[PDB]
């Protein structure tokens, strides 16, 4: 989900960079299974370049398959409901695919699902 939204933070060469100085590197995962709305794309991606700054000043990757593995299992999850529920959504919303970056309008969830 970290892909599509904010460029400049160039996460993707970061990351390349922070590999060609050792223990093997994956990027990138695959997020295909999520799609968020742009507030939650942007915090998302504002997180992982803060997480990867502090990865590139000690020059440590050993951290990062946890890392995305967090993502995929705990804080995507809870930016999906951040982005279905009140105060954020009324009405509907747009979700942005995390592989493509392609946006569907979707409904907001009912209040009984979200609390
Ligand atoms: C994010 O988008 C990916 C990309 O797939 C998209 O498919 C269409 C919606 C197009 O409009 C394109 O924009 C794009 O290529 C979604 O991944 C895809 O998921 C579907 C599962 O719904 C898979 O389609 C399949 O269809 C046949 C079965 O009839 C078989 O291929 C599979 O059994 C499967 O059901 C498709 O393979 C898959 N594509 C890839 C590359 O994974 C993804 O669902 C979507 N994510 C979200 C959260 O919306």
């Amino acid at each position: 989900c970290v892909f599509c939204r904010l460029p400049a933070h160039d996460l993707s060469g970061r990351l390349a960079r922070l590999c060609s100085q050792q223990k093997e590197c994956g990027a990138s995962p695959d997020f295909s299974a999520f799609a968020l709305d742009e507030v939650s794309m942007n915090k998302v991606t504002e997180k992982t370049h803060r997480v990867l700054r502090v990865m590139e000043i000690k020059e440590a990757v050993s951290s990062l398959p946890s890392y995305w593995s967090w993502l995929r299992k705990t804080k995507l999850p809870e930016y999906t409901r951040e982005a279905l529920c009140p105060p954020a959504c009324r009405g509907s919303t747009t979700l942005y695919n995390c592989s493509t970056c392609k946006g569907t309008e979707v409904s907001c969830w009912p209040r009984k699902r979200c609390f």
